[PDB]
């Protein structure tokens, strides 16, 4: 009838914010780990390679964009039916979304792998890149759904143990593929397959055999469960799509304000803010499936709560993690790092927002936040101001503050008007 996650969503919003975060944190941990050592891997193999990766670096990160945001869009619908006490639409959403995975799946390997022949023409080095991640599209999608099945019924522990079993066997993996084995950056691509294959294995175990899960894989083709699903989806994919294009455009303000001295100083800086905003982006994703269990429940003072409660730990945990880099880049740790207690504020309405089902809203502040005030200042900063490679971090941090305030006033907002 029940289950430890949907007990947890159901109830007390503020252990509930609590005891989902943290399984949360650890994954995305390992995640961001991974992240930092693959980048470190594929340095150092050449110039013609990172040549290869800037080939299919926008290709790579919009079938991950595609693959994330359709985790999301799941994990919002999921929650929702858990709090309306709607098991039969809950069971109705994961069997649309993993038919979505396979449609969406497919359908970018048949429309891509033939296709990067010619957009690309270092060329043979990324086409076989591309091959390798291409032909694996289906996979990496499914991992994302059976993701946000999990993440959505309040399975934190099942889905951590995903990503950590999932980028564990890619930091093992990386080194052999590239260097042992000298596949080289192709290697990188052949991991992440490999990686993504045996864990996959081990999602449709937990939801087909093991059945371990709340909702039963009922189903019937309905417009209103589709329409639900993208309605959080789609705008979630543009959301980290402009969040990687905004890494490109405040690298190039880097190249122009300090030069590529310069820039190493910013890969650096962002290496360590990264694993600084974990707590945040693990706590986001525990936001998503509270407030969207309470609103299902339509119970705006328990979602308020959980809103306003999901804020002030995160601040105060980010306090204590702003002191860890506080006691050229050293200059940088003690002045850029200030952006991380006015993340929460912003981070959290978004991750709300998808909770309510309006991910239009969530992908107009993410723009605002990403692009407009953080790359808008730290553009104004180092060309209209005699600070150089400085101006750069106070931009950044500056530009957090204005989205921070937009951003907590715009949930503020929107949760008063839930009332009437
Ligand atoms: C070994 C699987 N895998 C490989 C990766 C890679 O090679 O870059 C990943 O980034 C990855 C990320 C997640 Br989240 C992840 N999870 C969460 C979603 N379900 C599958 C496990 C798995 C990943």
């Amino acid at each position: 009838k029940t289950t430890k996650g949907v007990q947890l969503l159901r109830g007390d919003p503020k252990k509930a914010i609590v005891r989902l975060s943290i399984p949360m944190m650890i994954g995305m941990s390992v995640q961001t780990l991974y992240n930092l050592a693959d980048g470190i891997w594929v340095s150092g193999l050449g110039p013609e390679s990172l040549a290869a990766v800037g080939l299919f670096f926008p290709v790579f990160m919009g079938i991950i964009a595609l693959a994330a945001g359709l985790g999301v869009g799941t994990s919002s619908a999921i929650a929702r039916r858990i709090g309306a006490r709607d098991k039969e639409g809950a069971d109705n959403v994961a069997v649309h979304s993993l038919i979505l995975s396979l449609i969406l799946g497919v359908t970018i390997t048949i429309t891509m792998l033939p296709a990067i022949d010619s957009l690309f023409r270092a060329v043979e080095l990324a086409i076989e890149y591309a091959r390798v991640l291409l032909a694996g599209a289906f996979i990496i999608v499914f991992n994302n759904v059976g993701n946000g099945i999990l993440r959505g019924e309040g399975d934190a522990n099942r889905a951590m143990l995903a990503m950590v079993l999932g980028s564990g066997l890619n930091i093992v993996l990386d080194p052999i593929f590239i260097y042992t084995l000298g596949f080289g950056v192709v290697g990188a691509a052949y991991a992440t397959l490999l990686s993504m294959v045996v864990t996959s294995l081990f999602i449709a175990y937990w939801l087909f055999v093991k059945r371990d899960t709340y909702v039963d894989i009922d189903f019937s083709p309905s417009r209103e469960i589709l329409k639900d699903i993208l309605r959080v989806g789609l705008p979630s994919s543009l959301s980290q799509l402009s969040m990687s294009i905004a890494m490109f455009f405040l690298n190039s303000v880097a190249i122009t304000a300090g030069g590529e001295n310069g820039v190493a100083v910013f890969t650096s800086a962002w290496r360590i803010t990264m694993l600084g905003i974990v707590p945040i982006l693990g706590m986001a994703a525990a936001t998503t499936s509270v407030t969207g269990a309470a609103y299902g429940e339509r119970n705006v003072e328990k979602l308020e709560t959980a809103y306003l409660y999901a804020i002030k730990i995160a601040f105060m945990i980010e306090l204590a993690v702003v002191a860890f880099i506080m006691l050229d880049l050293i200059s940088a740790l003690r002045t850029l790092p200030v952006f991380l207690v006015l993340t929460p504020f912003g981070m959290m309405t978004s991750a709300m927002f998808q909770g309510i089902g309006e991910g239009e809203k969530s992908l107009i502040l993410t723009i605002f936040r990403t692009l407009v005030m953080q790359v808008g200042f730290a553009y104004i900063f180092v060309h209209y101001t005699t600070l150089g490679l400085r101006g750069v971090w106070i931009g950044i941090v500056i530009g957090n503050m204005v989205a921070a305030i937009v951003g907590f006033l715009w949930g503020r907002m929107r949760i008063s008007a839930l009332k009437k």
